[PDB]
């Protein structure tokens, strides 16, 4: 089945998932002098004071923490969404390289990985029916760099040996998805996908515009964990990302002038 290797990797998806070609494909190249700002989207709303993690799984493509979205707790509003959106899980993309991982680029820069937090419109009731809308996701999308360690990550990673390979979970509770938020909440909005099969058009993405830093040692720690099942032959758990994809005339907005 699908994943980033030469054989079973992106430019592959479109043969079991032909909405790879599609209208609305993500991630895309931001190119921030071409990004207008819009002087009507508002400021984003994250509310995460309630967020209750519950636990940490490697599914063979990343590494998910999942929370209880079973009452309103961690919402995302405003910004250029209608409506509330609930948080279920984040996942990083990330490189074997400290050159390359993320998703998104900026001006054709790439980043060392990016954070995806993963939420879902309220007003379809589940996570399996919003993604069949148009505006069923909202994905918040943070870049990492490389430099000073990031303190709020570095309980995900400590819990990285213990789901090392696919289909290891274990409880991950208390966990503050605050702690990966850089200063700013600046962003940039365009409507797009999913960025792993089955690539459904279903999202809104807000991509903030600063970057967190991360630590050398920290992004070392993800490169450690493995896409191969336990015993299996080992493959690193190393660029688990898609590259850009076509624009097809969606306009990207800005927050910031
Ligand atoms: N990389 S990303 O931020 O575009 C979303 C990554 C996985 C998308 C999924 B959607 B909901 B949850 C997870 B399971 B189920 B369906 B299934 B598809 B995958
Ligand atoms: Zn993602």
């Amino acid at each position: 089945h699908w994943g980033y290797g030469k054989h079973n990797g992106p430019e592959h998806w479109h043969k079991d998932f032909p909405i790879a070609k599609g209208e609305r494909q993500s991630p895309v190249d931001i190119d921030t002098h071409t990004a207008k700002y819009d002087p009507s989207l508002k400021p984003l709303s994250v509310s995460y004071d309630q967020a209750t993690s519950l636990r940490i799984l490697n599914n063979g493509h990343a590494f998910n923490v999942e929370f209880d979205d079973s009452q309103d707790k961690a919402v995302l509003k405003g910004g250029p969404l209608d409506g509330t959106y609930r948080l279920i899980q984040f996942h990083f993309h990330w490189g074997s390289l400290d050159g390359q991982g993320s998703e998104h680029t900026v001006d054709k820069k790439k980043y060392a990985a990016e954070l995806h937090l993963v939420h879902w419109n309220t007003k379809y009731g589940d996570f399996g029916k919003a993604v069949q809308q148009p505006d069923g996701l909202a994905v918040l999308g943070i870049f990492l760099k490389v430099g000073s360690a990031k303190p709020g990550l570095q309980k995900v990673v400590d819990v990285l040996d213990s789901i090392k390979t696919k289909g290891k979970s274990a409880d991950f509770t208390n966990f503050d998805p605050r702690g990966l938020l850089p200063e700013s909440l600046d962003y940039w909005t365009y409507p797009g996908s999913l960025t792993t099969p089955p690539l459904l058009e279903c999202v809104t993405w807000i991509v903030l515009k600063e970057p967190i830093s991360v630590s050398s040692e920290q992004v070392l720690k993800f490169r450690k964990l493995n896409f191969n099942g336990e015993g299996e032959p080992e493959e690193l758990m190393v660029d688990n990302w898609r590259p850009a994809q076509p624009l097809k005339n969606r306009q990207i907005k800005a927050s910031f002038k």
